[PDB]
């Protein structure tokens, strides 16, 4: 006669075994859950399990998202939709999602974290930005600006006044505020990013 709690025993096991697994190696924890029937194989699922991230090391959680192939570029569009922007400022919100991983350090990868990040946030926020290559080309501005400001390796480190000339033309054919500019520059300058 089959006995459930036995069955809940089990899988909490293997779920245990599993997310051991995915921390050393995303792509091997990943078909070990899908294989035992303890995750489903979606893009949604795998992106739920991944921003939950329930005893899962945040590198291997970024170095999933950064993988180059179909269902992990699927994963990486759900897991910035599962993200909550609406009504935060861009630093606001690049705080949030900076937390739920830690970026891999290829350009590639991280670029495409961004472009996926840039048009969620407008999505979310509808006439802050008049197009997505605007934030795009601004988020990178905040994340350089961290390094800048916060890394002593850089030698030199910009003035408001320089950040605001850099980044006021990329709107439209208008510039943005000044003020918004400022403010994403005083946050930064303020507190750094906390990463994992
Ligand atoms: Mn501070």
């Amino acid at each position: 006669e089959a006995n459930e709690g036995s069955k809940t025993l089990q899988r909490n096991r293997k779920m245990a075994m599993g997310r051991k697994k995915f921390n050393m190696d995303p792509k091997k924890g990943i078909q070990f859950l899908v294989e035992n029937e303890l995750l489903q194989n979606t893009p949604e699922e795998i992106a739920r399990f991944l921003y939950k991230g329930e005893g899962l090391n945040k590198t291997a959680i970024g170095d999933y998202l950064g993988e180059r192939e179909e269902l992990n570029l699927a994963v990486l569009h759900a897991f910035v939709d599962l993200h909550e922007f609406t009504d935060l400022n861009l630093v606001q919100a690049l705080r949030q999602f900076l937390w739920s991983f830690r970026l891999p350090g290829e350009a590639q990868k991280i670029d495409r974290m961004m472009e996926a990040f840039a048009q969620r946030y407008c999505l979310c926020n509808p006439g802050v930005f008049q197009s997505t290559d605007t934030c795009y080309v601004l988020s990178y501005s905040v994340i350089m600006l961290n390094t800048d400001l916060h890394n002593p390796n850089v030698r030199d480190k910009m003035g408001l006044e320089r950040f605001v000339a850099m980044n006021r033309g990329i709107n439209e054919g208008g510039d943005l505020p000044e003020e918004l500019l400022r403010n994403l520059y005083d946050s930064i300058r303020n507190e750094p990013f906390k990463i994992p």
